[PDB]
């Protein structure tokens, strides 16, 4: 084949830095990215109404922890309207972000399509004028971006179709975003929807990596300037087994060792619909697992970090400070698990609700 | 692999339907789908402002041709606009065309973009919220859509990620298009541009329809409810060689004997740039040509159709029938040809001048 | 991509006319490679012991048959050791086949070899040394050649990795074929075997065909010069649904359609044990299907031409005639169906026999 | 996909276990398996006869080696007849290397044949009966195998073709020695040769081995069981470009960072026509590259280990001694390059290569 550099030495090199920025030593990502809908959700669960001012209120709240955060978040990834809200004090939610010493991310994809002949599979769209957006992203103080593709386990699922067509697609969007120097966080989301064993889901994990890779090789993406965002291999979450942290420690680890190349920045982990004190724990142990890893292994938590905050916060503007320590612990002892420095109570407690939900709530 | 039936039984019944109406003896395609840029540069060059009204009146006048052309004409590419527009009596232009016996098309893609870490190669973007555009599309009238991928000839290309690209771009398209009912025509036009000889494009477009036909295949694509429309292996433009029609007949008969499975509907070729009178006598020699031709040959022209019409109509009313006659005449005669009746007039006047480069200075 | 012709003007000739002269009008293959184990294996049942002096016989049983059977088969696939064989006259097999106006073809691979990490999957291996086995055959009269993949549906099964296998070792093959002037026939075999519908057997059919053409494309393979030995469309030979001649037809002139481009010469059917008379039955219906097939479409029986000569002979030298009358009368009777003038007495295909798997003994 | 156990856990373990010894720290592997041609050359310019007695005494040379070499030799590659060959004390070859602390190899490959299509490309054969030929050599001590795939870099080469096959013959031959408890060893030699540059073959590098991968997963490949055999990236023989030890191990090391899976045992690079000591220096820079090593790089030497000691030979069997400790040393010198702690430099100014490429007579 013949050579035809879609980025010179300088675009490369913008985009490591950033990279490594994120993913430096006991940083991670704060997943802030909620649609107007998926907040609207989380709003009510506390009894909380939707409203453009709560949501800026509440993401300030997040934003504005005290200092101690600084060193534990590398990167915010938000959702188009906070990044251009303001705080209380007129100043723009992504230079908050900034002074504290973090990257800003913005989620660019615009959902999951199905396919046509799947067993109700799924390609994610976004495409469409994305390098302009990407553009003004940059320009408004954008680093980095985030793509969610989704894939589900099953008898017949995922397909080489569902697999190849999502990998593809994710090369896609890598592809435009380091045009634009915007830092690409590849999310192959395997669901843990499902009753199958940490077999079945390290299998699937190895298969829709490989594709993944070989994709991005194909589209020419400069693989030092991203972030993989993968589910950790863990058990359906209808699976009667109980398995330790170890294990899922050993299914990832291995997963990942097996078709991540080193040139790979980090691998900022999806807390996957864990109690906040469970990923800290599985994040540490994957951190502690003997084996080598050869890039940053990180967490890009949404929920795993707001969780006790949301409730703590009530919506009282009053328990605007209780709320934010919430935040502040999570994210400290995440800190310490993406360095295999973090201890439990070897389970959860506070941070055990959530709850699995089976055909009850539709809404 | 396990099936998942992307239409049912009647789905695809309509769609073969469709896509059997276009192709029918005789019949072949006016694409009048020009954007505003790209008709502008059609109408300045007579004289005509590029005005909505100025656009209509000339849309209509094609549509609105006396009743010999009803059996030419088996669909009608329209843009977005031309859709939505009224004929002086008040008619919709899509119950005009479909009065006429005639099926009306749309052309969804929103243009080519570039692909990074290629030789100037592209792709096209265009699906995203597709199936929201088809679907209304369908309750507006619109049967058929159109869907165009540039590929090119050089030292390296099309290069296998330009191919693989388009060709599943082409695929997605389809499939969203056949959920909703509109027949998909998979455009995958080879550039004429350069200087490369006959056996350089046949051997290029051999490949090109290969990638695009397994690409339908992983993608459940019914195959019955579509229509190919390909360009003519043809020399490059700038080739110093002279082919025989019956040449490029041969090697273009023979490149979609060797790709394009049978149970394909129809062939809908495009002119390319060649002459109005070009375009009828090498479509006429492809029906000529020995070979078994398990699928409809005909075109889907724009400026082969349009090119005397244009020019004829002055652009004003006082031109109005003078013009119509043009492309009464251009159409029946490549109704002739997609039969192998047609009979080669010539050359003496009546041709269209497409930019003045090397001619008159103060007029 | 550029192209670095494979084969030249001379060679493509030969193959296409060597290809053309076995699926002649009426003409099919006659089917007697069995290996030594194979064939031993038939003798077992008769109550003959396997000497190559009764392989011998037997074999020269089937080519010695008077010329009714001339204008019947066109070709004739053999063994290595029959290839090298002596009539009673002293002149070889080959040169009696040839005589009879018939082209020689020998199978050339090695037999199937699991894959492992499939569900009992196979690959065919026999590429090593083929250029020099092939250039010796040639030299020997031998035109055409066999290569045999088998594939299996089931549970998990064709899967992705067999599919792509198989598919590239036959374009291995075919290629090989090509340069040394002999005709391959791609026999992409599916595995009757299963409870699995007509509807399982098309969708795994289509697939698999379409896998094949890719790889034929990739390894630059002449089409005009390859022949097909596909399964037919059958329902699952465990499968409680009864099916008519028709849907049969139907749905392997359907997948057909699909997937072999209008270049491929011929199709020649397996018989895939169906009975004599049933695949003789749906051979001819296939050949009366109102759908367009650019190909032909004749068969390539074994046991369907063998079952009632080997039969009727049963090792005795005095059996002889009636042995021959037994074939004579089979290859016209499928000498007819090819060409879908196959009727028996009554007008109308004939009724099962067992059917156990349709009876209430399945449920 | 679906897991089907291709290995029992006690199997993968045996295979980590063998690729482990063969890479431990400080030990590489010698390149014994000169084909009786390619050995016969050799054999020539020292004035010796190519006997069957003369290839044996020169590979006891080697492998009855003053024991100081134990700890740089993990493991020797033999051809066919040398593992069948005993040295003078009565000891069987691989008897020899199993005492001395090294594993035996044997390489399986039965060379290459042309690509049709191809600008004179090429593939492997081999895999038919490899099978059965492991559980032999297993038999027979031997742990490893060595398969050699030669891609060459030009105009419009490698093709995705050559690219394709050749990844996939690796992993075909690959799964079946990993049934037979052999570590495979996958070479896709990138041939030096040509006036291409540096960054040219670092992408070429970077495709090839990307595929490789790829078709190792498809093929459900057992990673901590394999051995990686390529060329560094060095730029082509005629090349005009002076370049720095320091720049070839910085682009070597970076295209398997991008590539190659962590998982990966370890590689074993080939000199690729380079001269002892270059070879001894390029793997010393290439290990004390800064950026981080997942996995080992030491060699698998035969010109770069062989050289001196050859001609010291020089048939006459008094000069033994001499020779065996030219080997000895070149063992060392490779022992202490593999963990970047060689006195070494290289200049082209006194002891040069064939510098005339870069020399002005080149212009």
């Amino acid at each position: 084949p013949h050579s035809h550099p879609a980025l010179t030495p300088e675009q490369k090199k913008e985009l490591s830095d950033i990279a490594h920025r994120i993913v430096a030593p006991g940083k991670g990502i704060l997943a802030a990215d909620e649609s107007t809908g998926s907040i609207a959700k989380r709003l009510q669960s506390i009894g909380t109404e939707n409203t453009e001012e709560n949501r800026r209120f509440y993401r300030q709240l997040l934003l504005t922890a005290d200092d101690r955060v600084n060193p534990c978040i590398g990167g915010v990834i938000l959702f188009h309207e906070t990044l251009y809200q303001k705080a209380d004090d007129g100043r723009p939610f992504p230079q908050v972000i900034k002074s504290k010493g973090g990257v800003v991310g913005i989620m660019v994809d615009k959902g999951v399509v199905p396919l046509a002949g799947t067993n109700g599979e799924t390609t994610t769209q976004g495409l469409d004028g994305l390098s302009e957006r990407c553009a003004q992203y940059k320009k408004d103080g954008a680093d980095f971006a985030k793509w969610r593709c989704v894939l589900k386990i099953g008898e017949h699922t995922p397909s080489a179709l569902a697999i190849m067509e999502n990998a593809n697609v994710l090369a896609r969007y890598a592809s435009i975003c380091q045009q634009n120097g915007i830092v690409p966080i590849v999310e192959p989301e395997i669901l843990p929807d499902g009753d199958h064993d940490l077999k079945r889901c390290q299998y699937v994990t190895e298969k829709v990596l490989a594709a993944v890779y070989k994709a991005l090789s194909d589209h020419h993406i400069y693989l030092e300037g991203t972030l993989l965002k993968p589910n950790m291999v863990t058990p359906g979450h209808a699976c009667t087994q109980k398995y330790s942290h170890e294990e899922i420690a050993m299914a990832t680890v291995t997963a990942l060792r097996r078709t991540v190349p080193p040139a790979v920045t980090g691998v900022t982990f999806l807390s996957g619909g864990q109690s906040e004190e469970e990923a800290s724990i599985n994040l540490n142990a994957i951190n502690k697992c003997p084996l080598l890893k050869p890039w940053a292994l990180t967490f890009s938590y949404g929920r795993a970090l707001q969780a006790s905050a949301l409730k703590a916060w009530g919506g009282k503007k009053e328990n605007l400070k209780a709320a934010q320590e919430e935040y502040v612990k999570r994210a400290l002892a995440n800190s310490l698990a993406c360095q295999g420095k973090y201890t439990s109570s070897g389970q959860a407690g506070a941070a055990a609700s959530e709850s699995l939900f089976i055909s009850n709530h539709a809404y």
